[PDB]
């Protein structure tokens, strides 16, 4: 069949798993020796990139040109960095408003 | 630069806090949408099932690649995370994982 729901939750239980794991690793402290085996250094990289995208769209005061220049994204980063903001639930949002800026 | 490498380091702390923080405050699941692509959580997930396999040491690369589709480079990268890991981490996973 064109879309198997199945194979769907197999997927989100696998993620699940690393979620859980995730979350037992930053109680036991081994968070950073975790991350840096399930992440490679240019994905951890990212990461970090990402959190100052998420902070410059919600404090909007960045220029595209600003955006580009001083953390790598482009209009393709920028629109897909705000469809997400746009998806997220607003106590997400509005959390990571209080925390980030 | 060691001022670049250093600043490269506290932008990873801040994300690795910001997470920490996002559990604590049962915001994790729509932070982790929100900073990874679906693919890259498909990823994940697949990663710690070949961690897995790998601990348990019963798969061969052949069947690594049938079943989770992983292939000798990806392989690689997880037995030489392993090797590269601390011991307790490596010690943990295998109580967790198996």
């Amino acid at each position: 069949s064109p879309y198997s729901a199945a194979m769907a939750e197999q997927r989100h239980q696998e993620w699940l798993r690393f979620v859980d794991l995730l979350k037992n690793a930053y109680q036991n402290d081994l968070h950073l020796p975790l991350l840096n085996l399930m992440l490679t250094p240019d994905e951890r990289e990212a990461l970090g990139t990402r959190v100052r995208i998420v902070e410059e769209l919600l404090r909007g005061e960045m220029s595209q040109r600003e955006l580009k220049n001083e953390l790598g994204a482009g209009i393709a980063t920028i629109t897909r960095g705000s469809n997400s903001l746009k998806a997220a639930p607003v106590e997400l949002r509005q959390w990571l408003e209080e925390v980030l800026l």
